[PDB]
């Protein structure tokens, strides 16, 4: 019923799958309004697309389907959610994992959703209220597509009182204990945004215990929750986890503890990553794999950082206090920072350094965490690991 109407010569990706609806690619006389079903159409008429609206950025909204007949009800969800289930065949396969992702957002059909299991215990978040009023419908189609012991939500958009919570089902105890590559972790679906892990650096962290801990001292910046640090300590002489907020140690201590680790036998500091450059290498400390892994922005007081401007700064800390053989584990999470030109930075910053290199392995997001092929910022996890001569 309401129409978006394409500007001239902006077509042609929309005819080819480009699934966001960007605000300067389209006008409309039908106040499109949080929630509402749209149709994009050309100059000439012609049918491109229905989607719904639910502004982020430059972002009006998401296609949902090119059949002008289909309805945006709970059997249309249905069927996205059977496809995502059917297509996560390996996850519910494999021993050692009970935590995965089951819809990631616009990769599985429906931008700004996203549903992960965690041992049973559902999380959806929204990342608009545009989404949120589909929420009926949805929760119906999950009643009648997953298995689950409960379902937790969070609200992931602004001006909203209501964070999330619990929504049904049988509410355990936090925190409820996963397991991921054989690995345990504590995880709390009710307290502040983050759960306590990121389930799309699942074979980042593998590969980091696989083939870079081996009796290593393995330094971790931006730990969290130590979940890197916790992995790979089962093959590393010892790890050290570097932090900012006073929750970490505790909750990296937990972790050890979960995984019969003693964290007197570990390092762990609360701390910002900078001075911590600067601590270690006034003590002639030095790590044989550092992994890297800091939020996109970050603000202390007057400090900030950003993953942007500020990732030849970690670098060349790491650097400092890398051992002469040595692998740098460098990630990002952030959408707008393009795979390329992260290489680009690595590869510039290391080449300024005057040390000797080799990306020998380049990661991106798991496949639980379904990309969409038309849409390259859903590619949004980058893990480079870089030997390192110096
Ligand atoms: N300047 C800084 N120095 C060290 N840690 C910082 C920091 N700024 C933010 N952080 C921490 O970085 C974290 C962002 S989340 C990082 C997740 C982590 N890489 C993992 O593998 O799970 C937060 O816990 C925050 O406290």
């Amino acid at each position: 019923m309401k129409i978006a109407t394409l500007n001239k010569g902006k077509e042609t990706k929309y005819f080819n799958g480009y699934p966001l609806i960007e605000e300067e690619d389209i006008y409309s006389q039908d106040h499109l309004k949080e929630g509402d079903i749209f149709q994009i159409v050309t100059d000439k008429s012609q049918y491109v697309a229905t989607a719904y609206v639910g502004r982020q950025h430059k972002g009006l909204g998401w296609v949902l389907t090119y059949d002008k007949a289909q309805e945006i009800n709970t059997a249309f969800f249905v069927k996205l959610f059977n496809t995502a289930l059917a297509e996560r065949d390996y996850y519910f396969n494999i021993d050692g994992t009970n935590a995965f992702r089951l819809f990631n957002a616009e990769g599985d059909g429906v931008g700004g959703l996203t549903i992960d299991n965690y041992d049973g215990h559902l999380l959806i978040q929204w990342y608009s209220k545009g989404i949120y009023k589909f929420k009926y419908a949805i929760l119906e189609a999950v009643r009648k597509v997953f298995d689950y012991k409960s379902i937790y939500e969070k609200v992931r958009f602004k001006d909203s009182e209501y964070s999330g919570g619990f929504v049904e089902g049988d509410a355990p105890e936090f925190p409820i204990v996963i397991e991921e590559n054989f690995t345990f972790y504590n995880v709390d679906l009710e307290d502040g945004l983050m759960t306590g892990i990121f389930l799309d650096q699942k074979e980042v962290r593998k590969k980091l215990r696989g083939q870079y801990a081996k009796e290593r001292h393995v330094l971790n910046l931006f730990s969290y929750t130590g979940a890197f640090s916790v992995i790979a300590a089962s093959e590393a002489s010892s790890t050290t986890s570097v932090d900012l907020a006073n929750r970490s140690r505790s909750l990296t201590e937990e972790n050890f503890g979960l995984n019969a680790i003693d964290p007197k036998s570990q390092y762990i500091y609360v701390m910002d990553t900078f001075d911590f450059y600067k601590y270690a290498a006034r003590h002639g400390h030095s790590y044989d794999t550092i992994v890297i892994d800091p939020p996109s922005f970050a603000r202390n007081k007057k400090r900030t950082f950003s993953v942007q401007k500020d990732y030849d700064k970690l670098i060349n800390g790491a650097l400092n206090i890398l051992s002469s053989e040595g692998t740098l584990l460098l990630c990002t999470n952030a959408s707008v920072y393009p795979l390329k030109q992260f290489k680009n930075t690595i590869k510039k910053t290391l080449e300024e350094s005057g040390v000797d290199y080799e990306l020998t392995e380049v990661m991106g997001l798991p496949k639980d965490f379904k990309t969409h092929p038309h849409y390259k910022p859903s590619k949004y996890l980058k893990a480079v690991f870089v030997n390192i001569r110096h």
